[PDB]
């Protein structure tokens, strides 16, 4: 499994204000790190919107997945625990962006 | 809720090799970040340093074993009933967030 890999998969169950449902999850360790761990970092895409702060907009770079990736929810999951479905690679463009916004962060 | 806080909150429930318990996690996040969002990022402290893991020890911490650097999680800490513990100088919080940069190398 890739950076970049848009990944069906339940974050169910959670608590409070954490992301809910079973959704489109964005990989965003690379694949050594993923095979090795079998514990991705992740960070989940909810519901025409514009980039703004952590939201980055999935819109017009021709990929079947809707929404924004909401890069402030970063999560580390056992996909293949979670019985997780790969579904399609993001462009560089938007994986860059969405490691930008992680930079600001997370380091 | 700083960035550099060690807290005693309930992960669970979790699923496979997910962390789980009630352990100590180390807050990543900034307070306005946190403030804003009610949903700190986290790593998890488990039982020297060696890749992703950070040692705790020999700089005053009375929170033991190593930070999962590798592991990071948006929590959150209210609703789960966390409770601040104690929070790690600089130095290990400059080398917890060098581990975890590189997530995004």
């Amino acid at each position: 499994m890739e950076r970049g890999e848009i990944w069906l998969v339940s974050l169910d169950p959670t608590a409070g204000h954490e992301q809910q449902g079973t959704r489109p999850v964005l990989i965003v360790t690379p694949a050594a790190f993923n095979r090795v761990t079998r514990l991705p970092v992740v960070v989940p895409v909810t519901s025409f919107a514009r980039t703004a702060g952590f939201a980055v907009s999935l819109d017009g770079v021709g990929i079947r997945t809707t929404g924004v990736v909401r890069c402030d929810q970063p999560r580390t999951i056992d996909m293949k625990a979670r019985g997780g479905k790969r579904l399609e690679r993001v462009p560089e463009t938007i994986m860059n962006e969405v490691l930008g916004r992680l930079s600001t962060i997370l380091t």
